[PDB]
């Protein structure tokens, strides 16, 4: 008995991936309910909660985490928004624990070599614009270090 | 199925939609497949009536343009961004009526686009279980 709209929800993913790139953990944090569930990647145990969610952010604001999102889609049922991301970061520090899960290699910098990554999210959006629910889809294939 | 073979029967689907085969495209599901296009309305499940899905979308020579897939590291799921194209008719009037879309003056010469977001999960024989295509009313264009 309430719901948000096509384009709140759009905006909303937008949103996401803007304050991402803008750094401060406090905004990235603000858009997620209070016990919101984060996959990411799906197919590793997630992360729920505010201070879960702060500790898997810091160390992708410490890589200097840089998104470039495509326009969303929506569906119709009420709470989701899809959106594709290609993304860039510095191999430290997240890059070793990729490594140590399987999912990539090593490079020979490490402290001036960097990641690429193409994911799709699923959003789970409630009424008030909170993120409920956040699944990232990538896989090791989706993973890439550059230079 | 590995990830790369599961970002290639994504591809595949969109694939066998343009060539415009229905057994070809009905192929790729399993048995029990569940359908939702768009995800929001009532599932479309079993062999006939993912048919009856198809069936009109073909009429329309629905074109499909695929990006680049991505797999999910849970060994079933591929995703991929679909751009998508056909004649107004015979769909049209249908997402017409439900006011997804304001009706054509032609509508024979009239297209519609469609930007959509494909979840895909399929079992170890790279058969479809459950296909989610998330897209709105904002997602849906009409064409002249």
């Amino acid at each position: 008995g309430r719901h948000m709209n096509e384009f709140a929800r759009k905006k909303r993913a937008l949103e996401h991936s803007r304050r991402i790139n803008a750094g401060d953990l406090d905004a990235i944090i603000d858009l997620y309910a209070p016990d919101a569930v984060l996959e990411d990647p799906v197919g590793l145990p997630p992360v729920t909660g505010h201070d879960a969610l702060r500790a898997h952010y810091e160390p992708l604001l410490a890589a200097h985490l840089r998104e470039e999102a495509a326009e969303p889609v929506a569906g119709q049922d009420a709470t989701h928004a899809l959106i594709q991301i290609s993304s860039v970061m510095d191999y430290l520090p997240v890059g070793p624990l990729y490594a140590e899960r399987g999912w990539l290699k090593a490079p020979d910098a490490p402290g001036t070599a960097r990641i690429h990554r193409t994911a799709m999210l699923v959003i789970r959006m409630d009424a008030s614009g909170l993120i409920r629910h956040l699944k990232s889809y990538w896989g090791t294939s989706d993973l890439t270090v550059l230079g």
